């Protein structure tokens, strides 16, 4: 059958990039205040700037919300780079482009921030969309998708289509284009190519998953699988990069400096500071490795796996002079905190957190870049024994 798309009001509802992240409209307060909100599956609070700041357009205005409730508590955030506090409050909620409801929600307002708000991301707020485990300053504040389900018939599921562009965009060409979909209560069909497979969620934390095995152009990395996992390998859209633990990350670069071996790049472009550049339209995609991460499946002995290209972790930036040159950065790079599978791998799927199932489905994304040689996959059955192993405790 052709496959239908159901959520149209949904569609084409988020703006932004990898670099500095994906955002939906909502409104917050009485009479609505409309805010652009950064969708995070990697945190668990709903967080936005509430006093001027250089980055900022606008900001939340409590003292114009008839419907504000002060929750008089205050809320410390320092981050590994960046840092802010706030107040904690509740207001009706609302996603103009989004499921037909306003929901009453925890909301930090943002009153000092170091390194948090970028400049030119477009983005005043936060939207986390983990669970309570992780939400500060404890689990008792209920997230905004909690909240969002228990007070309306909205299905407990998500999905996201985030659209890398291949090319770079400024400011304003990112506030003029679409930058994918974020599905709440359920799965467009339009929006990704083949079959749907699924990963369980290892626990309701992090969106926490599993990694079996890891290949570079079809070559086992053959680490023992608990390296990928070590010490959790989450799904982020609040990250750029796909992010590997230490020793991981080490061994994946050794691999894909083989597979590219043909061109020699320098240190500064594997450590992910420096950009590269090709003449208009001659960027060596060829070149570069296809890397596959096989997830646990959700049938006992079964894994799939989901294949990425060079379009994927090659990220496009502008040059830093002026040029019609293709440029780029290699984005991935280590972590000392698991895996993080961030904007740039999730640019490559429909990507389907079915909280209600505790599953996380991968597609091939309708909107994925490549080339005419090699696309995207999403590809399964293998048998796969003793996934459970592959668990950090
Ligand atoms: C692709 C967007 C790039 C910029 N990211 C952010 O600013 C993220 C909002 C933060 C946080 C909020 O908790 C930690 C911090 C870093 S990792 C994460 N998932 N969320």
């Amino acid at each position: 059958p052709g496959r239908r798309g159901s959520f149209v009001e949904m569609v084409d509802n988020l703006r932004g990039k990898s670099g500095q992240g994906y955002y939906v409209e909502m409104t917050v307060g009485s009479p609505p205040q409309t805010l652009n909100i950064l969708v995070d599956t990697g945190s668990s609070n709903f967080a936005v700037g509430a006093a001027p700041h250089p980055f900022l357009h606008r900001y939340y205005q409590r003292q114009l919300s008839s419907t504000y409730r002060d929750l008089r508590k205050g809320v410390y955030v320092p981050y590994t780079q960046g840092k802010w506090e706030g107040e904690l409050g509740t207001d009706l909620v609302s996603i103009p482009h989004g499921p037909n409801v306003t929901v009453r929600a925890n909301i930090a307002a943002i009153t000092e921030s170091d390194k948090f708000f970028i400049n030119g991301s477009n983005w005043e707020g936060i939207l986390g969309l983990a669970y309570a485990e992780i939400a500060r300053p404890d689990d008792s504040l209920e997230p905004f998708f909690d909240s969002l389900v228990k007070q309306t018939h909205v299905p407990n599921l998500f999905s996201l289509q985030l659209c890398g562009a291949g090319f770079p965009l400024n400011q304003s060409e990112v506030l003029a284009s679409v930058g994918g979909s974020m599905i709440i209560g359920g799965i467009d069909h339009s929006l990704y190519t083949g079959s749907l497979w699924y990963t369980p969620i290892r626990r309701e934390w992090y969106y926490e998953v599993i990694i079996v095995r890891v290949e570079i152009n079809g070559q086992d990395l053959k680490m023992d699988c608990k390296e990928y996992n070590y010490d959790k390998s989450i799904v982020d859209s609040g990250t750029t990069n796909l992010r590997l633990p230490k020793k991981v990350f080490e061994a994946a670069v050794k691999s894909i400096k083989a597979a590219s071996s043909t061109e020699k790049f320098p240190d500064g472009f594997w450590l992910g500071e420096q950009l590269v550049c090709w003449q208009a339209g001659t960027t060596p995609w060829n070149i570069f490795p296809v890397i596959s991460l096989y997830l646990m499946g959700e049938v006992t002995n079964q894994s799939f796996r989901i294949t990425i290209l060079p379009q994927q972790y090659l990220r496009p930036v502008e040059d830093v002079a002026t040029s019609q040159d293709d440029c780029y950065k290699f984005a991935i790079s280590q972590s000392s905190t698991g895996t993080v599978m961030g904007a740039v791998i999730m640019e490559g799927f429909y990507v389907v957190f079915d909280r209600a199932r505790k599953r996380i489905g991968f597609a091939v994304s309708a909107c994925h870049v490549h080339d005419e040689f090699r696309t995207a996959a999403v590809e399964g059955p293998f048998v796969t024994l003793d996934m459970e192993d592959c668990g950090y405790n």
